[PDB]
């Protein structure tokens, strides 16, 4: 793993592991989501840093608000996948982190991802109003000209997601996170929400289709002692609408869309 | 990753990842269990397997774990390189044993060790049987002939009998279901998920004030993707020892049993 020549992006190679692949001997979308997360932590570490150095005097952390992933080819077990990552300021809204996934043998793009991050107080949760000016210490680690993984005007990564209406077509109820679903700070890692969203997708769709696009909006965090319900409705390639909510009160924690192609 | 000079063992280095560590910034026992599993698959691949042979596939026979014993001294920190050496050995007609040695890549010292007992089984009927003569001769060429034990001790805890947890249990984690990330390429529940399920009944205070030293786990029945599981725990004992029992919620069928040993940080 290493920063590129200009220092405005980071690169890392990953050999696909045996337990990381699904029933078709290619890495799962959760494995890919974990690799995007790993290369982001090593990029933060290489430039001197979910927690991040500075802004900790105000008890300020970066939280994900949206994660959009689009895969063309899932890497096979044993293959090397190279991931390039970078960040970019979006004015007073927050930060955007993009990823490009390539095959290490061909050098061809096999996937791409984008995320929207926002500044939040780690104690009062919610958000301490994301709008900072003297936080210009991140502009030195970002490319100045726009560099977008999803550049096209009117693309899937910026479309509004509606709220799943009751009743849902499919549902996976009573989901609880175990100690392997928590990070070093004991919060549920964002990849577990992706796994929970896919639990409501019927087995037949997973066996006859491959996941092409997955857009996920983060609204609330699920605690280690909370129980979750996963809801799904076919909206259409097969398209779906998703809703994660707390099994009791029905408090919304997540919402999203998935797009699937026939194998 | 590569086989050693003699071809009777395999070695592989692993950099510890951010999501692989727990609250102490060191790899979890489930992460370690996954690395032991990964190095075993790469050792099977390096000697021409996929770990069945043309003889085992002809009879619809597969290898299944019966016991997994892991003992950790130091858990590798996030960013550190851990080298794992693995090898197999015939145990007559009972089956095979696979041992592991974990070392620090900077110091070269043993930081952990593991052992497992594997048995021959028809993948369709689930019936166990003693290893046949013509099958055993196909593995002897990939195993050291003289004994090579990770746990050589005269009375090591890796061969001790595990009793059945009596009701009522002291602690319990009820209603555990495996998701699609808990399944392997053949859609069976990954052996490592049972370790995570066993540790779910351990109270949070014990995890926060202690570190896991030893974990012995016996596999009796496999859990299907649609089964619900109950995890039971009772303190049997500085060091805290526990007795564990994984059983199906629907009718209480025993699937797993084991013991864990913990020391104060
Ligand atoms: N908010 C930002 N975080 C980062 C990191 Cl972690 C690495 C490089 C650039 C930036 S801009
Ligand atoms: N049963 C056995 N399987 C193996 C494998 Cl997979 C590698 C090396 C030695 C042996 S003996």
């Amino acid at each position: 793993g290493s920063l590129t020549e200009d220092g405005l992006s980071y690169k890392e190679k990953f050999v696909v592991r045996s337990y990381e692949v699904g029933s078709n001997k290619t890495a799962t979308v959760e494995t890919i989501a974990n690799l995007l997360q790993e290369v982001g932590c090593n990029h933060a570490q290489s430039v001197g840093f979910a927690t991040t150095t500075t802004m900790r005097k105000l008890h300020l952390i970066w939280v994900t608000a949206r994660m959009h992933i689009e895969i063309y080819k899932y890497p096979a077990w044993g293959d090397v996948v190279e991931i390039e990552t970078w960040c970019q300021s979006e004015g007073r809204i927050g930060t955007r982190r993009d990823w490009i996934l390539k095959d290490s043998v061909t050098g061809e793009v096999t996937g791409r991802a984008t995320s929207k991050w926002v500044m939040m107080n780690q104690d009062t949760r919610r958000l301490q109003k994301v709008s900072d000016d003297v936080r210009d210490e991140y502009l030195v680690f970002c490319p100045q000209e726009p560099r977008l993984a999803f550049p096209e005007e009117n693309n899937r990564s910026l479309k509004k997601i509606p709220k799943l209406e009751d009743p849902a077509q499919y549902s996976m109820i009573g989901l609880k996170p175990r100690r392997a679903d928590l990070d070093m700070n004991q919060h549920v890692n964002n990849v577990t929400y992706i796994g929970w969203v896919l639990e409501s997708i019927p087995q037949e769709i997973v066996d006859t289709h491959e996941l092409q696009v997955i857009t996920l909006d983060y609204r609330r965090e699920c605690q280690q002692d909370d129980v979750v319900d996963s809801l799904t409705t076919t909206t259409s390639d097969s398209q779906f609408l998703h809703l994660l909510r707390l099994s009791g009160d029905g408090q919304e924690i997540n919402r999203g869309t998935t797009l699937w192609r026939k194998k």
